[PDB]
């Protein structure tokens, strides 16, 4: 099993592609750090199903875009497991909202979680990975960042900037073989980032039907533990029905 | 001349790039206003020279990261010729560090101006655009947001952030004939400048040169069918 003996941190891993992705890096062998901010009950049940299925996980409480709740958020895994081996950072907002109405606390709150969250999350994994030498960061992005799209100039900004986030930190972990990447998923039936947008889109959608929590998680696994993906870095993987092919 | 009797909002515009897309936009019709945050000798420079050229200019201090300065901005260019043609987001900075040692402040000033400017400006222009049903905006973005710089983890993820948000501005404007593009430059002679090997054609490029691309996105009528796009201007730094 391909992550055996190793730490995988999930951030916003209570549901949908957080907690699918949390289960499949368990399936795959980790011990999963299942982050939360508020949605602690359903934190407990993704332990629970880690548990279940034979594997080792914990709920650790943090709002990601804190810096010192980030600090203790990777003092509480190094202390519990000595090691960090795969940060998935996941957890993200929307506010929707025309850009002519868009109110400045639902910039800002969006950004400082979608993109800050990333930043604080990715600098503490540096660190750590650094030290060790090895590691694998995985973004999740969104095709919003590539393609734009009308009530989330503030949710398109932030996934865009975490691609370009992504890019740069691949560069400076490359010499250490640490490899950091995103993934950009479309529409999801149960983690929709635009509800309204999906129903207007699903008839551009080629493969002509949602995407599910479970096939996202699997391109995050792929990229966390396949050995072939220690040759991918910087990269950006869609995973979108074939949404956004430019 | 393709943009008399045009209003044209330059953010950043006392030196370097921001400087020549205000002389250019200037030599091309329009009446500028050249934001500033703190040189007001070099911003009155600027002013002084589209006089000379017999335009008309005015300059106007304002930190466009701040909500209630760039409200200040708009409201001051409105009264003053009450309208607004062009949009160009040009005032950014950096705060080059590793990731490893980035500061959280250092995180988050280049991320107030550099993308945090953009939001609030493009918000303002928005609002008087859709009355007008006609505008251009124009982002000064960077090559460095499309490919990442080891350095630049602020500076690339607020560039690449300006990038995304220009093509959700596009789509939300678009349907009153509004265009919304970024121009991406590679390096440019500049203050935010002062090996070369990896630039197909072995020079920087000229603050003018940035302009040019600006002024026709901005004034060309065959830039009316252009939008949500990103034009790299970087000597083929970046072939993407
Ligand atoms: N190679 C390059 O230079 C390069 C490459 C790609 C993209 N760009 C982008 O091009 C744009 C212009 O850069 P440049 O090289 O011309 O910059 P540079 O000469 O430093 O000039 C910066 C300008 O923006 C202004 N400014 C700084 N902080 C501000 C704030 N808070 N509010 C309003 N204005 C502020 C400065 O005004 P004051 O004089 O009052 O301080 C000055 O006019 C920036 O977005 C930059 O990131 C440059």
């Amino acid at each position: 099993l391909p992550l055996t003996d190793r730490i995988a941190l999930v951030t916003g891993a209570s549901r949908g592609i957080g907690r699918a992705i949390a289960l499949e890096l368990a399936a795959a062998g980790a011990k999963v750090a299942v982050n939360y901010a508020s949605s602690a009950g359903a934190a407990d049940e993704v332990v629970a199903a880690i548990a279940a299925a034979g594997g080792e996980a914990f709920a650790v409480k943090a709002d990601v875009s804190q810096e010192s709740e980030v600090e203790a958020l990777f003092a509480a895994v190094i202390e519990r497991w000595g090691r960090l081996d795969v940060l998935v950072n996941n957890a993200g907002i929307t506010r929707d909202t025309l850009l002519l109405r868009m109110k400045r606390d639902d910039w800002q709150s969006v950004l400082d979680l979608n993109l800050g969250g990333v930043f604080l999350c990715s600098r503490a994994a540096a660190k750590i990975m650094l030290k060790q030498r090895s590691g694998r960061i995985i973004n999740i992005a969104s095709v919003v960042g590539e393609m734009g799209n009308p009530g989330q100039a503030n949710y398109s900004a932030a996934k865009a900037g975490v691609i370009g986030l992504t890019k740069t930190v691949a560069k400076e972990l490359a010499s250490r073989g640490i490899t950091v990447n995103a993934v950009a998923p479309g529409f999801i039936a149960t983690d929709m980032t635009s509800e309204l947008a999906a129903e207007k889109l699903l008839e551009v959608i080629p493969l002509g039907r949602y995407g599910e929590a479970a096939e996202v998680a699997g391109v995050v696994r792929f990229l966390a533990a396949d050995p072939a993906a220690a040759y991918i870095t910087g990269q950006v993987i869609n995973i979108d029905g074939g949404l956004v092919m430019a």
